[PDB]
This record gives C-alpha cells, sequence and structure tokens, in this order.
C-alpha cells in the first residue's frame, strides 16, 4: 500500500493509539483510537481492511487478555468489531494466506497456547486448525510462498530459538532449522525469499542481532544488526525495505523507527513515533479518507 499503520502498544499501560506513517514524506497521522486499549496484539491487512488481533489490556482497572478481532476501514476512519477468536491470545502472532488470517500462539493468563485458528473474512468466522508442535507466546509469524512460519517465543518455561512451519493443505506443522539465537518478542517478517527475525529477548538481554532463514538452503545467517537493542517491537515491509517500530531496550520504551535496506545491508534511522511504546501491532495499507 502506502502507509505503515501502528495500532495499540504499551507505555505504563496498554494504549489505544492508531497512527499512520508515510515513508514518502515523513509525516505521521493520528487516526481513530481502538475501542479497547491493548498491547501484545498483532496487525495485518486483508482486502484493504486493517485488522487488530488478540493482545491484552494492561490497565489500572485490571488486566484482560483479548480474544478480540477488530477491523479498521481507512475509507471511513472507523473500527468495527469482528468475530472473536476461540480464546484470548496475548503476545500473539498472525499471518495472512489466501485472504485468510491465522492466529498463532499467545498467552491466556498462565496458559501458553500451542493452538492455532483461521479467520475467513467472507463468513466472519474462526475455525481451529492443527496446533503447533510447541507452545509459543511472544512468537514471530510470517508467510512465505503460502506457508506459515512460527519463530521463537516462550513456551511457558524456556525461551526458544526453535521454529516450525505450517503446511495448510496437510494441516500439519513440522520443525525447521532453529535460529542461531534465542528470541522471544522478536520482529519477524518476510523479504524476498528469506524470513527475518530481528531483536527480541534471549532470557538475559534485549537483542539488536538480526538473522534470516533461506527456505531453499534451510539455514539462518546473521545480517547487519540494528542500531538499537529492542524486544516487543513492531515490524513490517514496505517497498523492499524492513521497518522496525518501537520496542523496549531494557532502559527506555523506544520511539525509534529503523529501516533495513537489504542491498546495502545497513540500518538507518528514519523517524520517531510520536511517543515511545512496545508491543504494537503493525501493518501496511492505503491512505485514509
Ligand atoms: C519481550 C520479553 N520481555 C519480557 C516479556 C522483555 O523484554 C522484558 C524483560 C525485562 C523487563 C521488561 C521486559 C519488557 C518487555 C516489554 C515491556 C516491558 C518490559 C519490562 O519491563
Amino acid at each position: 500500500g502506502r502507509l505503515i499503520y501502528t495500532a495499540g502498544g504499551y507505555f505504563r499501560q496498554s494504549l489505544s493509539y492508531l497512527e499512520a506513517y508515510n515513508p514518502s514524506n515523513g509525516s505521521w497521522l493520528r487516526l481513530a483510537d481502538l475501542q479497547v486499549p491493548r498491547s501484545g496484539l498483532a496487525g495485518c491487512v486483508v482486502g484493504g481492511l486493517l485488522y487488530a488481533v488478540g493482545g491484552r489490556n494492561n490497565s489500572p482497572d485490571g488486566n484482560t487478555d483479548s480474544s478480540a478481532l477488530d477491523c479498521y476501514n481507512p475509507m471511513t476512519n472507523q473500527w468495527s468489531p469482528c468475530a472473536s477468536m476461540s480464546v484470548p491470545r496475548n503476545r500473539i502472532g498472525v499471518g495472512v494466506i489466501d485472504g485468510h488470517i491465522y492466529a498463532v500462539g499467545g498467552s491466556h493468563g498462565c496458559i501458553h497456547h500451542s493452538s492455532v485458528e483461521r479467520y475467513e473474512p467472507e463468513r466472519d468466522e474462526w475455525h481451529l486448525v492443527a496446533p503447533m508442535l510447541t507452545r509459543r507466546i511472544g512468537v514471530g509469524v510470517a508467510v512465505l510462498n503460502r506457508l506459515l512460519y512460527a519463530v521463537g517465543g516462550f513456551d511457558g518455561t524456556n525461551r526458544l530459538n526453535s521454529a516450525e512451519c505450517y503446511y495448510p493443505e496437510r494441516n500439519e506443522w513440522r520443525m525447521i532449522t532453529p535460529m542461531n539465537t534465542i528470541r522471544s518478542g522478536a520482529g519477524v517478517c518476510v523479504l524476498h525469499n528469506c524470513i527475518y527475525a530481528a531483536g527480541g529477548y534471549d532470557g538475559q538481554d534485549q537483542l539488536n542481532s538480526v538473522e534470516r532463514y533461506d527456505v531453499e538452503t534451510e539455514t539462518w545467517t546473521f545480517v547487519a544488526p540494528m542500531r538499537h537493542h529492542r524486544s516487543a517491537l513492531g515490524i513490517t515491509v514496505h517497498q523492499g525495505k524492513i521497518y522496525v517500530l518501537g520496542g523496549y531496550d531494557g532502559h527506555t520504551f523506544l520511539d525509534s523507527v529503523e529501516c533495513y535496506d537489504p542491498d546495502s545491508d545497513t540500518w538507518s534511522e528514519v523517524t520517531r513515533m510520536t511517543s515511545g511504546r512496545s508491543g504494537v501491532g503493525v501493518a501496511v495499507t492505503m491512505e485514509p479518507c
């Protein structure tokens, strides 16, 4: 599309911000808030509609994991509730295949989900599919050549370098090569033929290391690291470049927005969000109005 939308996030409490960045001119636009604050959600786009999936409302009033699915229409600048998932999913991962949305992992209280479910926008319905071989919260999810990939996370006791791949026509999950680094809460996306895992938390430190998985060779290789360590970051791809938004570096909730150009293997700073925050949902679609 044209704009990078960032929904929700966390700074001292869960947030309801929806803001859109325009890489063409550097400008941010504040849009309609989410009806319910939430961090740890995921964002995605189908048919020019933006979707906020899962998450958790951390608030003074209390803490409520979200099973919600809310759609935003850029034309109207309005949110509508969609059907809820079978179960709340905080620190969720999502991916889109064939106009269908896959919700992966996440926590509900102290439950750490291995379950997965699929939303069909034309019927406004969710259905459970095969569970991952591993429980994963704070899991990175990406789609490549119509296969779904779950990368890293936290299974309840250990944080994971493991990764697995879902094969829809077989309704089956299989392990792939693990990463070289343990990561939970990394930004995971797809560029060209590789799956990128950036940043995250390895149990001790927030990471700035970035690595990528080549589906042909089935290996992970590090690329240039980000200028900032960060976990619970937002990530997306726009015109051949990776954008990472916010996160937590162990000291500050970052407003930094970094851009990776794969041809030069460099990260440059590109803008600041209007305020520091972690755990945002991020997606890309056309301009509002
Ligand atoms: C994403 C993985 N984790 C925790 C789940 C951290 O990186 C982390 C580690 C130590 C302290 C803190 C965090 C963290 C993450 C997101 C928001 C706030 C904090 C925060 O105080």
